[PDB]
């Protein structure tokens, strides 16, 4: 039954740490596969107060860039704070200078969320117009880039999609009346000029409210389509959180655009209210789009439950605080691309392998019901990853995720989206991070590889943290690389093959 | 993967049979439990045309009453047509005289759906104002009873709830404005006066549409509450011609206080589905747990149940179900206490569910379900539980008939707490709803058997049989085989002796 955490080890995820001057050698137990060569780069908050001035929210602490390097069975660990305007000015003025998502002190450039490649460069990011070029070898900070210099968006998510050729797609709200713009950044060309200088708006999605865009964290992409899910979480001494509100009547509107023709498709897909942070995968199956999502049932903003004061409470209180929260659920939606009026009033989802439905109404809305893939009481399958390079945007079978127990990460999970079978890794008093998949270079199968996760493990005698390596087939442990220092929460990252 | 039925044996479910003059001895294989003593009584259509005039719909064929009797490890089988007005007048005139659900030929009394007890008596029914008293031992027809003689309802469902003392609750629409009335029939008293004569209206549920009641097939009952689910299938020629789907209402859920006989004005709402069968309902702290066999969408599922379509070859049957609503077992959780300080939040604070209920500003309470079972075009339907001991109470197990693009082809058990399932199936065998009988010394909820009637047409095979499975694991315990066909049956009961 229910896994419990009375010792309160999870509080270490939210405790300030010091950066390192140089990389440190981790102590390896088991055997790290010799084909595993490259760097796991991850981002998280690393400084949770400036002197006696606290940051209040999980998404406020100062960006810290982490690196595990793998070479010939050996592992090192390094971390450096990102020298953003937020961090530099805070160090200079010795106070909180720039307003953060949930702390009132100029838009924040605190890139604590993710890192991604553009041409030969790498950028750490949050969700604003500012991204920060960083050196993936040394973790030094290179420069600040303002997306507003190049394209018409107010911000951009921390979850761009990267195509196999290096083309980058993202979404942000804009003044197209409010709208949402898809931005494309090209691959590096022979001239080698900055791909960001060649950014353009591909297509625009309409907004459900003239003056209130929904909060958008991620989106879906296939070879031929772009999918955007417009939730009821709306943006209306203030901080960013103060601007959010819930629309009680709209439910969720889903939108598709033709990627190659750069055209919005006026299909009115609709469903019941949920929050959404992470798309899992999206693909085309006959004339339908399969849309796999990590949902939170309800319209209250899940971020209201992620203040540091609440995440640092003792365990019975953490559980109590999540009692009225939206419930997490992995759902498959299926969107028909062909809408035939002759079928008005019927289920259009004629696929053999799903219980998802899509009902064509007389007013032309298309009401969707999901196929539930995974559902546990206050137990989220979240921070989803797939074999993205080979199966992103395509028919697939496996997803990896971080299991959240009343919002505390405490296990790693694998899901067969076809059969709903699951696998789990967990250890008492250990709190893992998002799992990243690395394929065996010569794999022909989808799940022939490892997953990497950073695990916090406070306790008498124990090494305080470690990089965990699991077999992707069954989440069995292959190795771990232990370090002698704490590592705070990290949200997203990547594995750069070397 | 997909189970296929190319041979097309299911067609025998919809083929006319003759009644019997007296009980046949069935051939036993395995072991009939020695503690099983009594009669399995079931109803279904048994005559699917009158001469050259066809009945069109699965719910039109003339009611046939079936009995398997169990005593000391042996089994007999008997069946007789119910001598309703519809059957008798059809026999007298050698044509279809009374309009049926889906066949235009004066309300039908064709009691082909179910049988239940009232005091010392048994009644076969359909969904109208007419129920037919019948003799459970000989299968003879005794009397037509018009419920309109006793209480104001236009009809009543074929799924009354029956409390342990014999009190019968049912629901039917009435001319309140349209409304829905809960009828209560008391237990037999010391006078032995006909309990129907003492029928009364307990409480009334309001209707979403002033002139259009929803179709109601069943309802929920607990010790303290009555639960009614108002679906988008509306009643605005034959009966089927009067149905329409309301596209924008979704589903409205309703509760009434059973003991205080009071409607509770809580506006529970959710997305559109058809509902035929409640599974079970119970109370858990301040919440009603409502377990349902749903069909996702607002098109009326009965549109897919015309005999011409159910008698097609298997590739065509599958094709015909492509755009049908998808079946899904769902758990909804209804908060009984609504606090306005929680507006905008999930009220379902229970530890063991992912069902939600969000209090909106307009006072509507938007529900999302916990899904318990879901398979593509594969329904868990005709649900049954250990009803005497667990009906209306916290429970763990449900039994059902599995429908494969509307063709019955397997038996299923579901643990509603863990979602574990068990299945019984055999090629070219088409079972009926499974009915649970407790072992006399039962310590656990699933200490017992399920009984199902199975059709198995084929070269060198007995055409039909009573199947007995162990309720613990759905492993086969025995069969009682007969040498004649048995058409589809919908519902029934086991009457202990
Ligand atoms: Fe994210
Ligand atoms: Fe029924």
């Amino acid at each position: 039954s229910q896994v419990e955490h009375p010792a309160g080890g999870y509080k270490k995820l939210f405790e300030t740490v010091e950066e390192l001057s140089s990389p440190l050698t981790a102590h390896v137990t088991g055997r790290i596969p010799l084909w595993l060569t490259g760097s796991l780069l991850r981002c998280g908050p690393g400084l949770f107060e400036v002197g006696s001035e606290p940051f209040y929210h999980l998404f406020d602490g100062q960006a810290l860039l982490h690196k595990f390097d793998f070479k010939e069975g050996h592992v090192t660990y390094h971390r450096r704070f990102i020298r953003t305007d937020a961090y530099v000015r805070a160090m200079t003025e010795k106070r909180i200078v720039i307003t953060e998502f949930g702390t009132c002190a100029e838009v924040t450039d605190n890139a604590l969320v993710n890192i991604y490649p553009v041409g030969e460069d790498y950028y750490a990011c949050t969700e604003t117009n500012f991204i920060t070029k960083v050196n993936p070898e040394t973790l030094e900070t290179i420069k600040q880039v303002d997306l507003c210099n190049y394209v018409s968006v107010n911000g951009a998510t921390a979850h761009p999609h990267i195509e196999n050729d290096g083309t980058v797609y993202n979404i942000g709200n804009c003044f197209g009346s409010i709208a949402y713009n898809i931005v494309k950044i090209p691959p590096l060309q022979a001239d080698k000029e900055d791909p960001i200088s060649k950014s353009e708006i591909v297509v625009q999605f309409p907004c459900s409210d003239r003056f209130k865009p929904s909060y958008v964290h991620s989106f879906g992409l296939t070879p031929n389509y772009i999918v955007f899910v417009e939730t009821p979480v709306k943006i209306n001494g203030a901080n960013y959180m103060d601007c959010f509100e819930s629309n009680e009547t709209m439910g969720v509107w889903l939108h598709i655009a033709d990627k190659k023709r750069k055209k919005y498709i006026n299909n009115k897909y609709r469903t019941s209210p949920f929050n959404l942070f992470h798309h899992i995968n999206t693909y085309e199956d006959h004339e339908f789009l399969i849309v796999d999502l990590c949902c939170w049932k309800g319209f209250e903003f899940v971020y209201n439950y992620l203040y540091l004061a609440n995440l640092r409470e003792n365990w019975e209180e953490v559980k109590k605080n999540a009692r009225k929260a939206p419930q997490p659920e992995v759902r498959r939606y299926v969107l028909p691309l062909n809408i035939d009026k002759a079928d008005t009033g019927k289920n259009l989802v004629t696929l053999p392998n799903t219980t998802a439905t899509a009902i064509l109404c007389s007013d032309e809305t298309i009401w969707l019901e999901p196929e539930v893939l995974f559902s546990g009481p206050r137990q989220a399958f979240e921070f989803p990853q797939i074999n993205y390079q080979k199966y992103g945007g395509k028919p697939y079978t496996y997803a990896y995720g971080l299991g959240l127990n009343h919002f505390v990460p405490d296990r790693l999970c694998k899901l067969n989206v076809k059969t709903k079978e699951t696998w789990v890794w967990q250890e008492p008093d250990s709190y893992p991070s998002e799992p990243i998949f690395v394929s065996h270079p010569d794999a022909l199968e989808e799940d022939d590889g490892v997953v990497l996760s950073v695990v916090v493990s406070p306790g008498a005698g124990q090494k305080p943290a470690y990089l965990l390596i699991l077999n992707a087939k069954d989440l069995s442990e292959v190795a771990r690389a232990e370090v002698e220092i704490n590592i705070p929460v990290t949200f997203h990252g990547l594995f750069k093959k070397s």
